[PDB]
């Protein structure tokens, strides 16, 4: 597969706009106060996100960070994409869950950035990861309501009426105080079919790779929708205090890559 974009490290800068420079263009960025850089766990200077004890999505300060990234090298009709990155969890403390970066797509414009929170218009899909209780991982998908028959009753699905769908929860798990290599391979559906899929592999250093494949997915209902790039998103929650971070804790990200393999749907 062809690598169209990568980001090994971030510069040692106090200016967040410079820290995030090679992610650009970015859209709907937030969380400056949580963003810094660190070589504590790696030779490559990593993007570091701070989550203050007690923080979650609704807390005003130090609750994490978010932005959509659409590197210019990505063409406008990409139907298959692989996102890779390394993440270190420091002092987790996973509480009852939070967000991690994943891919997103949809319309070519602002419509693509609307699939989060309580919002799921027919302009986008988003495929962030989440951690959960005890560091269990999942695909956390904002996808169209018209999924295949019986979708909600799938063994790999914990559905929600308004928020994201939990796919594959517990099939991989995140470990405190370790690096993890993460890959998310996404092939969006043929329009008119539920033949899209997502394969996530996670490997904590020292341990065996664990992979989960979500197949028979619908991401789009129209042919003008495509994969657009990375939805960088990380914070605890959830929308209420029960999701508050139990600890002052930190995540570190390095070695970002986006590849574009040949599109291959699975019916």
């Amino acid at each position: 597969a062809t690598t169209v974009w990568s980001l090994s490290s971030v510069p040692h800068s106090s200016h967040v706009s410079t820290i995030l420079g090679h992610f650009k263009p970015i859209y709907h960025d937030w969380g400056d106060d949580s963003i810094s850089t660190s070589t504590k766990h790696s030779s490559s200077r990593a993007l570091r996100i701070f989550y203050e004890k007690g923080s979650y999505s609704k807390v005003h300060d130090h609750r994490g960070a978010g932005f959509y990234s659409r590197p210019s090298a990505i063409s406008s009709s990409v139907d298959a994409m692989i996102l890779k990155y390394d993440v270190y969890f420091e002092n987790f403390g996973f509480g009852i869950g939070g967000k991690l970066p994943g891919l997103f797509g949809g319309e070519n414009g602002e419509g693509a950035y609307k699939c989060s929170g309580g919002s799921n218009p027919s302009s986008c899909f988003s495929l962030r990861l989440m951690w959960r209780k005890d560091g269990d991982g999942e695909l956390y998908a904002y996808i169209p309501t018209n999924q295949e028959s019986g979708f909600k009753d799938r063994d790999d699905v914990i559905a929600h009426s308004t928020y994201g769908q939990s796919l594959g929860r517990g099939k991989f798990r995140f470990m405190n105080n370790k690096w993890h290599s993460i890959s998310e391979e996404v092939h969006i559906n043929t329009v008119g079919k539920t033949d899209g899929w997502v394969k996530i592999c996670v490997q904590a250093e020292g341990h065996s790779q664990q992979c989960y494949t979500a197949n028979h997915l619908r991401m789009r209902n129209t042919n003008s929708h495509h994969l657009r790039g990375m939805f960088f998103s990380t914070f605890f929650g959830g929308s209420e205090k029960s999701y508050a971070a139990p600890n002052d804790c930190y995540s570190y990200f390095k070695n970002f890559q986006i590849l574009t393999p040949s599109h291959a749907v699975v019916g």
